[PDB]
């Protein structure tokens, strides 16, 4: 079963400091408690030098595999520091009780690579572009590995 895919759009405003990643819509997510509710919500964190620095989430979807959010978010990174930080962005399975498990993840930023590598270069080389892309989620194990 593929994890499924997040479509997300960034924006970088350089004068101002002003980082937006709006989280648009996911699809083809993995069904992650068999016979049960897939109830997908998106986790952005920023991370820089390693350490997480700030943490923001979209609403809960309920009974769907294919969720729509439009949800914008906006964090502060001046210009001296944009080019190294990380954006990561997970899809989670929300349960009331129990830890909510990752359907899998994507980075964009320091250290990202192709797709997300050239999604955070169209960024930084169009002040004030809004840029919309499609990624392949992935597991959680390798990813964090990257970021650790």
């Amino acid at each position: 079963e593929k994890l499924g895919d997040i479509c997300f759009s960034l924006r970088y405003v350089p004068t101002a400091g002003k980082l937006t990643v709006v989280i648009l819509e996911a699809k083809n997510l993995k069904k992650m408690d068999v016979g049960g509710l897939s109830d997908p919500y998106v986790k952005i964190h920023l991370m820089q030098n390693g350490k997480r620095l700030k943490k923001k989430k979209t609403t809960i979807k309920k009974n769907t595999l294919n969720p729509y959010y439009n949800e914008s978010f906006s964090f502060e990174v001046p210009f001296e520091q944009i080019q190294k930080v990380q954006v990561v962005v997970t899809v989670l399975d929300y349960d009331k009780t129990g830890k909510n498990d990752a359907i899998g993840k994507v980075f964009v930023g320091y250290n990202s690579t192709g797709a997300e590598l050239r999604h955070w270069s169209d960024m930084l080389a169009n002040p004030r572009r809004p840029i919309a892309q499609w990624h392949t989620l992935q597991v959680e194990e390798e990813v964090d590995a990257m970021l650790a």
